[PDB]
């Protein structure tokens, strides 16, 4: 057995961003992990991650085109260009913990099994954990990370509040993904 | 923020039982928690929990009647009688992270949203975490615990390997349940 | 073939309680049945059942804790204590003809297969029949009745209006449950 | 309240056909019901129903074309012609307690809510009751019966073993259908 | 390979009726097809189809009884009588691209797999194509057409705007149905 | 109304690749369409598309990483590099007409609404049409195409056999996608 630190935040959400990234990088370095997978909708957390990465490869997972308005991206080109210049990979694809079922539930009614899994992760462990899982599958399916332990970072709405060590998998073998360690999360999710 | 210990086990399953209970009791006492909710199919973990509880109220959650063979219980009367003599509460009811949908998926085919949630908890966090959640809802619905933070304990197949601090909820408000802290779990679930 | 009496009530609901119990007990005694399984939310029907049981074992199935408000019971302690003094068993657990799917349908939308079965029983045969089935599975899963024919009693909202002879089963073998006889029910369910 | 006869058969299935029809006609006449809705796959029960109808209008509900082999009917033309000559209506359409979902569950896997309702009716009340319900909705949707109480007759595999008094409804208002009385059914469904 | 004409209409709906029928009949005759399957709710398109059929057998598929109001038909008797006099077959049965699931989604919430298929056909190819498919399965299940290529015609709300050459199938082998050719459809569905 | 050519192939599959691309490019140029979205698993169809594009922008949609083996890509780096050199965009992301539901149906059983839509497209219109739709949503979600009419190309297993003019949409507004024209498809899908 391994006794490790876990950090619990008093509140969820964006105030926790810098500490989450610090702890994420700290654990990655202890484990010899190479990839830091970070959710960033508009680019703030991505930029902070690059500043703090200390040599880790940063894989930024952003919103699918059309998440807010069809055909539009939340992260603007000038931000994306700077992230790429600083060596980030950018993953932009469908959100795999809802998928096409979101169109059906929104327009016609009734949620799917996938959406139920998403909501149980949100409720039990917080939105940031749900996102950690979701972005890891997306990064894997998009070919941005290998099937090796990575550190994933997500949050509630904006910024970051949760970091995990996770073994990735794909949309066709989701039950092979595994949370190895929880580095930090809000004690209070809501 | 709160920096706490989390213990990761190298293997899942029954070898971790005594350490899981020790750590569960340790955290409950730090937090002023009164109830220890423990999964025990045949009674072994329940008996160990009572020995180690140091004044906590132990709520034992066992298998539903008929889990293996219709009309039969896995925990035998002599064990149940001893647990009750030592002050345990016993919860015996339907397993709420499958429910009647298990009859449908087994006989007719296709899993439900509830069963999908269960499997995602098993795969991401291990069977013991899934059980921690499940038994907490069952204990709440059966009227054995209040809606206050409790420590829940479960494992892979037999014994215990996972302990959490959890805010309970019921079958009709499941998304109000929340994992506040993870005390210990297997690093490797399988 | 066996020609038997069935009693059809003109209206559903609580006005039928005493006659339903009378007919339930009458049929149980004809068949040599030992257990009378009765739904009672607040305790009225349970108390009447005990008065009328004539030596049958009464198994009272009540609401899950949290059915109305989280952490609260509809049947109050003083009633529960009196029922136990008079020899009733009390079953309090999750309602198995909805289960965790009720949280999903209420919060996120869309009903499950289990909830669809429940509604078809309510519509075709009345709420009291649906309850008869539901409480029999619950009583079985909670270990309160054997897998032998029992008489079950339920109603529309309050009291009783339907009684059946039923072969129990569990949440994992629901399709083995069987209605052997319908003793009484409302001709008009609504 | 109304005290009536119900007849319970010792075995399910085809041996009960003549008695089921006799009892069905008897009850229809007591109630002033005009329509007798009868399941007949190959025509035997339909022919017997016409012989025994004593002035009731017989609505025969048969298998959908393709139930056994695509493009083929189980009831042959010579039988259909004789039934029509004797004044029967013939309903031949999709089986509405499975519908298109049967193609999905058979080819791709997983049963629907509709198929789950069907199976619960089969298990709790027997196949003949399930059929009584199903054929009443089909007869209504096909325009063969009005929305008035009718007597419906069905069975296990062949012949008849169950008769009910039922208020019809359609595929779009199924929960308005109601079983008013159960005239006869097998005590033992299987 | 076969180079053929397809006609795209600028608008969906009833304005396209006469041209759709003309093109449908034209293609049927080129292929030696015998049956023209036409959706007609109130009878207008059916009557026009008979006028234009030039010796094809017209199979009219109308609304299920109760589509608007329980127990009522949209096509009135005087129209049905005239269609039959002119040699049409009339199919009136449950709408198989929703079925009983429509009662569940309307009353209780959440759409089925069948309803999701229907909506995807409506959105991708227009309501008229969805109807072409639906009425072909209905006509097959009702025994009105053989399992041979037919031309099917449907539209948006009223009239016709889409015609296809289709290989029929039944509710239990839906995935054997196949669109061989699209004769005409709206370029703009909405 | 617009009378246009549609080409029907006698057989599905890879033999149709060059003609499908020729017809796709022909129609795009007639309409002033700028983007040709092409499915290519291993790269063959992509390379042919670039050769034949005549100035259109080619958006290649390939398999998700892990489609065959976790962590592996079907299109090898040397092919991807050449496609990029020749000006193709490459979309690699989760397959949105199955998504995470594929893990659930494969491991646990039962298909989703999304998978049912996919299968209905495959059966009615052929695998190549299904792919045309799927890759258009993926290309949109990945930010590779605007919400303007595009020509999409897909096939049965390998190569191409179907081309459409399609208005894209995203995973959250799928029912806004629309097939404007079918350029070519197999008359016989299987
Ligand atoms: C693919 C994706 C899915 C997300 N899902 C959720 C969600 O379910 N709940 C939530 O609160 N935030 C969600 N987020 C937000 C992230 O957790 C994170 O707070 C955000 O991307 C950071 O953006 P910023 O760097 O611009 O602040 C999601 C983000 C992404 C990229
Ligand atoms: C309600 C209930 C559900 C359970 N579900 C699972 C499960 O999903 N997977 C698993 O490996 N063990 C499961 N278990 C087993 C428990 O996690 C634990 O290992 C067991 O109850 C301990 O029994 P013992 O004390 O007799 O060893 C379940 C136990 C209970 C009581
Ligand atoms: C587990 C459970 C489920 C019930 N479900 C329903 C229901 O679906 N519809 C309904 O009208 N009543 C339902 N009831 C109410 C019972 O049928 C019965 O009328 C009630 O429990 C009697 O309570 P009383 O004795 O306090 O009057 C349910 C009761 C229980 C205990
Ligand atoms: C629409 C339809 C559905 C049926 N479904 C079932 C069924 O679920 N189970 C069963 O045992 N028989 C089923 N049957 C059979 C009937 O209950 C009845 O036994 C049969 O139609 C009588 O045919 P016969 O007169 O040729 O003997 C069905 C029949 C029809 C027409
Ligand atoms: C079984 C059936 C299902 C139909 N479903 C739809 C539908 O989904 N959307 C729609 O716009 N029209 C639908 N229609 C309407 C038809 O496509 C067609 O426009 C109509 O039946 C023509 O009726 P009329 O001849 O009285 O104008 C449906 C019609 C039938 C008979
Ligand atoms: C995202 C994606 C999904 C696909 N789904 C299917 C499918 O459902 N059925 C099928 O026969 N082919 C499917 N294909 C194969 C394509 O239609 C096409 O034949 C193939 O990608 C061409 O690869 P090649 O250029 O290496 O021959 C799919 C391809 C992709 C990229």
């Amino acid at each position: 057995h391994m006794e490790k630190k876990i950090v619990y935040f008093n509140k969820p959400g964006r105030e926790n961003t810098e500490e989450t990234l610090r702890l994420a990088v700290e654990r990655a370095k202890e484990l010899g992990i190479k990839h830091l997978v970070v959710a960033s909708s508009y680019g703030d957390t991505a930029m902070k991650a690059l500043e703090m990465a200390e040599g880790l490869e940063v894989v930024v997972v952003t919103y699918h085109t059309g998440f807010v308005r069809e055909g539009e991206n939340t992260m603007p080109p000038e931000v994306e260009e700077e992230l790429r210049k600083r060596g980030a990979k950018i993953v932009r694809q469908s959100h795999i913990l809802s998928g096409l079922e979101r169109s059906i539930s929104r327009k016609l009614g009734g949620v799917s099994r996938t959406e139920a899994i998403a909501e149980a992760l949100r409720s039990l462990f917080g939105h940031g954990l749900k996102v950690c899982v979701e972005i890891t599958i997306m990064a894997a399916d998009s070919g941005a990370i290998p099937i090796e332990e990575v550190v994933a970072v997500g949050g509630r709405s904006r910024g970051a509040d949760t970091a995990v060590v996770i073994r990735p998998a794909h949309m066709n073998n989701f039950f092979d993904a595994e949370i190895k360690e929880i580095i930090c999360m809000p004690r209070n999710k809501r």
